[PDB]
């Protein structure tokens, strides 16, 4: 786990969809710059998952664990087709990054 690392990680893995260094700028994937404790559906310009809205799901760490493990299983919403999750290791060091600019 390190913190020069997940940034990479997300950087090179969810950094398309949501960019969390663009301009609070969400397009397609809603802007991740503050998923951490703050539930689904915010933007005004964007319409945000309405199905993990409506769920009432808190976007935390454990709870992304799940929603990343599957997002057309959990949330059948959802517009994202993410690739599934191989390697949990690598998540752990995503939360990382994104706790030292949304949540640290
Ligand atoms: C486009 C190719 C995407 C990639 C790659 C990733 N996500 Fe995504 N995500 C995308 C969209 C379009 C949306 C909005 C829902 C919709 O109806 O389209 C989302 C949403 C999420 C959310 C929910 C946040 C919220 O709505 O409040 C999460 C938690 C999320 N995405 C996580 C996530 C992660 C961790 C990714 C990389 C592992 C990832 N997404 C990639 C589009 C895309």
């Amino acid at each position: 786990g390190d913190v020069e690392k997940g940034k990479k990680i997300f950087i090179m893995k969810c950094s398309q969809c949501h960019t969390v260094e663009k301009g609070g700028k969400h397009k397609t994937g809603p802007n991740l710059h503050g998923l951490f404790g703050r539930k689904t559906g915010q933007a005004p310009g964007y319409s945000y998952t309405a199905a993990n809205k409506n769920k009432g799901i808190i976007w935390g760490e454990d709870t992304l664990m799940e929603y990343l493990e599957n997002p057309k299983k959990y949330i059948p919403g959802t517009k994202m087709i993410f690739v599934g999750i191989k390697k949990k290791e690598e998540r752990a060091d995503l939360i990382a990054y994104l706790k030292k600019a949304t949540n640290e």
